[PDB]
C-alpha cells in the first residue's frame, strides 16, 4: 500500500450521482464498488442500475427506500445472476416493481468479502482491490453541510452507521477519499475527506465491503 491512491486517475470510477429523497444509498454505494470491480476484471467502465437494485433486492433483504444493505445487493446480483446498466434502466427516486431483463445485464458478480474491522485491513483493500463499499455514521448537519476539509466530527460514533458511501481511495492529519450520493453539488464535488486512522471516526472500517468479482 502506497502514501495516496485515487482510484479515479485510473479509469475506476464515474461521475458523482443523486440519490433523490429515496433511501436508496445502499444501492449507490454498491453499485460504485461493482463499478470499480467490474472495471478491474473487464477494463470496460460501466454505470449500472441503482434502480435495479432498489426494485429487485427485497428477497435479499432490502427495504428499497426505506433501506438497505451493500451485502445484500452484492448478494442480489449474485442470486439473480445480474445487474442492468443505467442507459437499459434509468434512476427514478422511487420504488416500482423489477423491470429486470438480462438481454442487457453487464455486471455480475459470485458474492461480496468482509474486510475484518480494522482501519490498516480498509487501508490494504482499498490499496489493493479497487473502490470499497462502506457505511458512516452521516448522522450531523455537520456532515450535511460538509463544503470541504478533512471531515472530523467531535461528538461522531464508531459503532452505529446510518448511511452507505464509497471509499474511492485516501491522501495525506491524513483522510479518506469517499464519493456520496447527493449530487456533485453537495461538499468537494461530490466527494469528501473522511478524517483517517482516527480511534475508527464516523465507524467507516466498521462495515466495509466489496463484490466477489
Ligand atoms: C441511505 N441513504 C440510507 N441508509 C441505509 O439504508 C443504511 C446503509 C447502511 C448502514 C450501515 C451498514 C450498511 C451495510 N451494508 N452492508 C453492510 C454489512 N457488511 O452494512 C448499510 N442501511 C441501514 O442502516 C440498514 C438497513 C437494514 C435492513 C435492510 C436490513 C433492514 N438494516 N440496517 C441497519
Amino acid at each position: 500500500a502506497p502514501r495516496s491512491v485515487d482510484w479515479r486517475e485510473k479509469g475506476y470510477v464515474t461521475p458523482v450521482k443523486n440519490q433523490g429523497q429515496c433511501g436508496s444509498c445502499w444501492a449507490f454505494s454498491a453499485t460504485g464498488a461493482l463499478e470499480g470491480q467490474m472495471f478491474r476484471k473487464t477494463g470496460r467502465l460501466i454505470s449500472l442500475s441503482e434502480q435495479n437494485l432498489v426494485d429487485c433486492s427485497g428477497p435479499q433483504g432490502n427495504e428499497g427506500c426505506n433501506g438497505g444493505l451493500m451485502d445484500y445487493a452484492f448478494q442480489y446480483v449474485q442470486d439473480n445472476g445480474g445487474l442492468d446498466s443505467e442507459e437499459s434502466y434509468p434512476y427514478e427516486a422511487t420504488e416500482e416493481s423489477c423491470k429486470y431483463n438480462p438481454k442487457y445485464s453487464v455486471a455480475n458478480d459470485a458474492g461480496f468479502v468482509d474486510i475484518p474491522k480494522q482501519e490498516k485491513a480498509l487501508m490494504k483493500a482499498v490499496a489493493t482491490v479497487g473502490p470499497i463499499s462502506v457505511a458512516i455514521d452521516a448522522g450531523h448537519e455537520s456532515f450535511l453541510f460538509y463544503k470541504e476539509g478533512i471531515y472530523f466530527e467531535p461528538d461522531c460514533s464508531s459503532e452505529d452507521m446510518d448511511h452507505g458511501v464509497l471509499v474511492v481511495g485516501y491522501g495525506f492529519n491524513k483522510y479518506w477519499l469517499v464519493k456520496n450520493s447527493w449530487g456533485e453539488e453537495w461538499g468537494m464535488g461530490g466527494y469528501v475527506k473522511m478524517a483517517k486512522d482516527r480511534r475508527n471516526h464516523c465507524g467507516i472500517a466498521s462495515a466495509a465491503s466489496y463484490p466477489t468479482v
